[PDB]
């Protein structure tokens, strides 16, 4: 028993992290097969960042302007190209530690593990959710760019995030590994802000199921509701709408616990309308929304990789 | 900026996890050089578990009674010995992935990462703390025994915990890697219960300093306190005493923020008295006590 915020084991990703330096800027790259991926803003000076013409800045650069280090070993850059907001550096050596992998783009509400890195060296791992406002609530300092987010399935690493920027509220923005930003953000020193966020309803329900599985049941009640009625409450409390597909995804947890999704929605309704009355759920006084239904099933059943 | 419950990257430990089977029992082992460390209860049957005589049970085992599997490879056991509550299985092949490592026994309040494993394969990694009552608040199912806790400050793995059992309140108990239990627990199916737990005061103070570093000031106040008056108040809320050692270790964070340690203690006093009144601190509506002063400096700097 027990329920913790759990990250994927990070070993398959640690073997891919390298250091990339261009000019006076150092950050991290991801070395897969014979390519290193990193944020394209590595090529900018502070003045360039105010209004970069990345196209034009890059033709100015040569292979030798990029210094790539895997541990203490330098990798020779033999080509370079840009894909959206990601720079691709072709190297002369294929990474012998390349795992089975693919590049995926995640949807808001989905979770992933972040391997925070500095100077090409992994320093910590934690679990995040892509917020509805397309930011993540990360923990990142100077030199963290190029750190990546990922999930694992059986033996396949799905890379979904590369870190680029911190917004003024202290939350974080980045791209998929094809260099497309999550959210309406740009890699430029110009005014930008996180939008108003919402709570990920289907994940709150998943966590309430995790709580019931772990013996926390005080918030259960005799009542049920309808998808229509609950979604009016959700809108009132800046919760994301709950869709029939969400209800179906939670089906396994409903059968396991005896609490239908709309039965649990009536519990959530009363928690939103009345608070927790001084009590806690799985050690929290807030409603937690960064566990997905799949996260709950995987942790409560011991899935391995 | 930002502040998260951050574990160490697990790869150096993933490369050490193996599966150990004896009889019908399977759990995890830690393969370092030519030795596999695992909980000695792997040799027990159901009938044995109430009052096992581990010395008598082990003398009856042959090396070939232990099935050790590293991924798809069976490792050959060539010797075995018991150290306290850990079994050390000597194997014919040294682990080529053995990292730089040491064994450390930790004190209550210390934090570490746990790599939860089943059948020798990793499932996930999370952060824990040794509670004042010598339990940890883990996430562990059947088959998780032999999963380990560790820190990796610098490039050296410090192994500090091996998992053995779950207590009736749903918390967890285990040993250091020399096989000595944390707390008064024993690897026997006899009635046992954790003591009343308390809150790790020095860690709450560290986390309040983290909140100030990240730009929060709403909980600060114009007051200070003596150390003894703070402890008299804090203990009424089942907080651990704050010692001069703790005041000293908070010095660097005090210096960085410009808030004297006993000034922050007066903030904590007021928070215990008032609550948060609908506010949060670093995304929490409860006072968090599983970040140490060392952890705050690691993550914020
Ligand atoms: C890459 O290592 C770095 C990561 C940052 C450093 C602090 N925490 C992080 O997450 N990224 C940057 O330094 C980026 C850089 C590319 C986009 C524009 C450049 C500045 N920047 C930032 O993250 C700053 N944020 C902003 O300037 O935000 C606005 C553009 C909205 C003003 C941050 C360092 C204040
Ligand atoms: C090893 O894989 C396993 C881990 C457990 C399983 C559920 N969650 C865990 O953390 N450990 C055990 O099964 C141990 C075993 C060795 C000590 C005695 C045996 C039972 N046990 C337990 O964890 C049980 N707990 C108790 O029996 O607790 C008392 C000894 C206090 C009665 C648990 C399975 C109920
Ligand atoms: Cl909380
Ligand atoms: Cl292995
Ligand atoms: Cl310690
Ligand atoms: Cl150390
Ligand atoms: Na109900």
């Amino acid at each position: 028993s027990g329920f913790r915020k759990m990250a994927f084991p990070s070993g398959k990703v640690e073997g891919c992290m390298v250091q990339v330096t261009c000019g006076t800027t150092t950050l991290n790259g991801l070395w897969l097969d014979d390519v290193v991926y990193c944020p394209r803003h590595v090529i900018c000076t502070s003045e360039d960042m105010l209004n970069p013409n990345y196209e034009d800045l890059l033709i100015r650069k040569s292979n030798h302007n990029f210094l790539v280090q895997a541990g203490n070993v330098q990798l020779r850059v033999i080509g370079h190209s840009m894909q959206n907001c990601v720079l691709k550096l072709k190297v002369d050596t294929a990474n012998p530690k390349t795992p089975k992998y693919k590049f995926v783009r995640i949807q808001p509400g989905q979770t992933f593990s972040v391997l925070a890195c500095y100077n090409g060296s992994p320093s910590g791992v934690y679990q995040c959710a892509m917020r509805p406002n397309f930011t993540i609530k990360g923990s990142f300092l100077n030199g963290s760019c190029g750190s990546v987010g990922f999930n694992i399935d059986y033996d396949c690493v799905s890379f979904c995030y590369m870190h680029h920027m911190e917004l003024p509220t202290g939350v974080h923005a980045g791209t998929d590994l094809e260099g497309n930003f999550y959210g309406p953000f740009v890699d430029r020193q110009t005014a930008q802000a996180a939008g108003t966020d919402t709570t990920i309803t289907v994940n709150v329900l998943a966590w309430l199921y995790a709580a019931v599985i772990n013996g926390d049941r005080w918030f259960l009640n005799r009542f049920t509701t309808t998808l229509n009625d609950f979604n009016l409450v959700a809108m009132k409390y800046n919760y994301e709408p709950l869709t029939q597909d969400h209800v179906d995804i939670l089906g396994p947890l409903s059968a396991q616990t005896g609490i239908a999704v709309l039965d649990m929605c009536a519990s959530l309704k009363e928690l939103l309308q009345n608070g927790m009355n001084g009590r806690t759920i799985l050690g929290s006084a807030l409603l937690e929304d960064e566990f997905t239904p799949f996260d709950v099933v995987r942790q409560c059943s011991g899935v391995t990789f």
